[PDB]
């Protein structure tokens, strides 16, 4: 339904956030072993 | 079109999907020289 | 709306699109340390 295609989107982008936030925390590991 | 969209979102949700594997596989990578 | 349904969508995937690439720069970034 549309309805049910609007909490899809809203979830997907939920998602992305989350992914952005995980791939910031493995860039901070990896930096570190780079330049240790 | 609405059709189109509909598309469009399982795509964008696969994509999404995959990059979550991709991450991660690169986290386990990471982890191995974070401990090695 | 609708039409801000549409934008949310494109600009879910034009972020998605700059995680796959961010994603592949650490890739290259944690290759040159599994093979250093
Ligand atoms: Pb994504
Ligand atoms: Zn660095
Ligand atoms: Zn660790
Ligand atoms: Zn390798």
């Amino acid at each position: 339904e549309w309805e049910a295609l609007e909490k899809k989107l809203a979830a997907a982008e939920s998602k992305c956030q989350a992914l952005e936030k995980k791939l910031q925390a493995l860039e901070k590991k990896l930096e570190a072993l780079e330049h240790g």
